[PDB]
């Protein structure tokens, strides 16, 4: 598990290879098993493998952040029913991380694209642009997009020298 | 891994047994390996095993939420430097999920205690109460407490049938 996590690096460049149905199905199962506040499961997942839609979504932040989505084979857009609970950010973040870890176990690379609190441009929220592109009703907000694919880039694993132990406090700050 | 996650259930009743140092250490290593926005690692961790501190912290929401913490052998309070990034909520949430998963792999139970957006009572934020209790400077915000220990209650594992496929959308909402 520690070694599993040391090998998890964010991947932004992917082989031209589709994510198999069998793998996508396990990733979704992991997402649906995420602990949520009050067990309410505020999240919903939009699976995107249509190439033109992925191109559209890669522009969700015109000043950058998700451009590499254009050449990913798969994305899961994580949204949340913000009316149902006010810790939907937590809920969606936990599901996101489960998606990414399950993908890592299946030999896939992934990257989180931040949407919440990000601008599409000076006039429009990234949340708004994604809801238009995916026909999402206004009661939902978009937390993030996780792009998923077979890695086409080299990244080093973390090791124990990367661990910032100064960030651990005992019984008080 | 899906089997791993199906057996992960929140635990709020614990054996009267310390969490041994070798397991604490692996839990902290998983937390320190968590992906963060811009690699900024806005979070910090306060390990609490002092019984009196645990009692104090179990009162952080006087109307309920973390009362069981008084009977836990261990807690990790996840705080974040909220001036470092605005998505410290996400950062902290991912680290807390890594903590809970590594606790699970080591045969321990755990439970998330929500702090952000929660009140100590009608006048005081739970965040502010905890920062006073743990002497946390004001630039930090408290995300949640993870109580950790050996489980003293039985919990049914999740089923394939428990999964919410209504929450999966393909190519559009
Ligand atoms: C964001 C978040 C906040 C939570 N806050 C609390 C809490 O304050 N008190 C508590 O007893 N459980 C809390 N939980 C645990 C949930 O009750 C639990 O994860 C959910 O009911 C699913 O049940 P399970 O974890 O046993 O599978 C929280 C969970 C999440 C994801
Ligand atoms: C909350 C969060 C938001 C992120 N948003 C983006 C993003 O918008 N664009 C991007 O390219 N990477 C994003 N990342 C990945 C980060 O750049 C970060 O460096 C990475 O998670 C840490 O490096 P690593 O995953 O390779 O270990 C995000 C990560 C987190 C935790």
């Amino acid at each position: 598990m520690i070694g599993f996590l040391k090998k998890r690096r964010s991947i932004r460049k992917y082989k031209d290879v589709e994510v198999e149905k069998e793998k996508l199905d396990k990733i979704l199962k992991a997402a649906l098993l995420a602990p949520s506040s009050k067990g309410l499961r505020t999240w919903e997942f939009i699976v995107v493998d249509d190439k033109e839609k992925l191109i559209n979504l890669s522009q969700c932040r015109t000043k950058g952040g998700g451009f590499f989505l254009k050449n990913a084979p798969l994305a899961i857009v994580i949204i949340a029913d913000k009316e149902k609970n006010d810790v939907w950010i937590e809920d969606a973040s936990i599901a996101a991380s489960y998606i990414q870890l399950q993908a890592h176990e299946l030999g896939l690379g992934s990257c989180w694209i931040q949407v919440r609190n990000r601008m599409y441009d000076d006039n429009i929220e990234a949340d708004k642009y994604i809801r238009e592109e995916l026909k999402v009703p206004s009661k939902y907000s978009v937390e993030c997009i996780i792009s998923i694919g077979y890695s086409d880039e080299e990244k080093k694993a973390y090791n124990d020298s990367d661990l910032d132990y100064k960030k651990v406090h005992f019984n008080n700050f």
